[PDB]
């Protein structure tokens, strides 16, 4: 299996699986069972501001998930990035819905690496800022049911019956180039993003979420990943 | 043939095919021929620093190369990037030689696009900074007979012969991802760059040139490149 690590944003209470009592947010290490949980407000069809970051000089991995006039959802797990995820990695969005609806539109997505030649002798980057998702954007491998276009948007769905978003579907979103991370050169590199999402209600008691990884450079939707799995983890362990 | 926008850092007079007599900074839209040239000093194993920029709030596509202690060969040709190439290209560097030898080492290599997703709402970027090309460097899709690692540099030609780098080599290094330009959402996209090479003397009048190209997504070395046709032109024209 692709070693994976996601900042999960999931909507579905599995406490099957580890998932807390609540729509929560979550961090996860190479497995569906997290690390830190945190209670999130789960507005309707709202506004996004997620975000991201990893400071190996302070080796927390924080995130936060920001509505409009709301609070943020401080999740930080202190895990280390030397030994738990591959040196070459792929960063991209996942989504997913199953048995229920819900939307999973990504209006906007960035990044920011900064790794470290010699900690002073001017550090790398790939930085990006897609905030106007295009029909025929060529840098995304989109794999899945993953749709882009038709408004600036990226529709992690398959959609538009009125947007009612068609269940039991996968959808990742996964960016060209590569990244150097293991540490090897080491692993300053404090990969920062911005995840805006905009989750609206079908009036279904939405729920399955969306996520944010850092895979292998090669993956796929393994064996079935529609539902509590959440888009990428094969095992529910 | 492949639309190709290349900055000829032709080491070589190539007087045959338009090239001045004295070696030069040069330009090219779909051409050996050059657009614009101008003196470029050509001094021996040194160092690097050239900058090429397209604002289209001036349209005007500048290139610069300045050692420490010289001048800057401002080569600036206004030209029309809207049809002479296509929506998406894969840039990178370009170097050859043929008949002489010579050292085209880069050691260093950034880009920052900044393409209009709307003029004020937070345009696109593509910002990376390679100052520590590793010896298995997997985002590059270097071409030919390029060479990278065993320091921090890359090796755009057969090397390793005490310096004296076998002569008519050639390699490309094309990065890995696609960058979108053509007009569509217009056309600012103002494109940096930063080539710090080193041409090391090869008591040999060192000669073929290094490039810096802006290709289609598609490309390889096209029918032979040893020499004149600098590593990127088909033919003569
Ligand atoms: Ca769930
Ligand atoms: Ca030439
Ligand atoms: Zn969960
Ligand atoms: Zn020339």
């Amino acid at each position: 299996a692709d070693t994976i690590v996601a900042v999960e944003l999931d909507t579905y209470p599995n406490t099957d699986i580890g998932d807390p009592s609540y729509p929560h947010i979550g961090i996860d290490i190479k497995s569906v069972r997290s690390k830190k949980t945190a209670k999130w407000n789960m507005q309707n069809g709202k506004v996004g501001t997620a975000h991201i970051i990893y400071n190996s000089v302070d080796k927390r991995l924080s995130a936060v998930v920001s509505y409009p006039n709301a609070d943020s959802a401080t999740v930080s797990y202190d895990v280390d990035l030397d030994n738990v995820l591959p040196e070459w990695v792929r960063v991209g969005l996942s989504a997913s819905t199953g048995l229920y609806k819900e939307t999973n539109t990504i209006l906007s997505w960035s990044f920011t690496s900064k790794l470290k030649s010699n900690s002073t002798h001017e550090t790398n980057a790939l930085h990006f800022m897609f905030n106007q998702f295009s029909k025929d954007q060529k840098d995304l491998i989109l794999q899945g049911d993953a749709t882009t276009g038709t408004d600036g948007n990226l529709e992690l769905t398959r959609v538009s019956s009125n947007g009612s978003p068609q269940g039991s579907s996968v959808g990742r979103a996964l960016f060209y180039a590569p990244v150097h991370i293991w540490e090897s050169s080491a692993v300053v590199a404090s990969f920062e993003a911005t995840f805006t999402f905009l989750i609206k209600s079908p009036d279904s008691h939405p729920a399955d979420g969306i996520a944010f990884f850092i895979s292998n450079i090669d993956s796929s939707i393994p064996s079935g990943s529609t539902g509590r799995l959440l888009g990428l983890f094969p095992d529910a362990n």
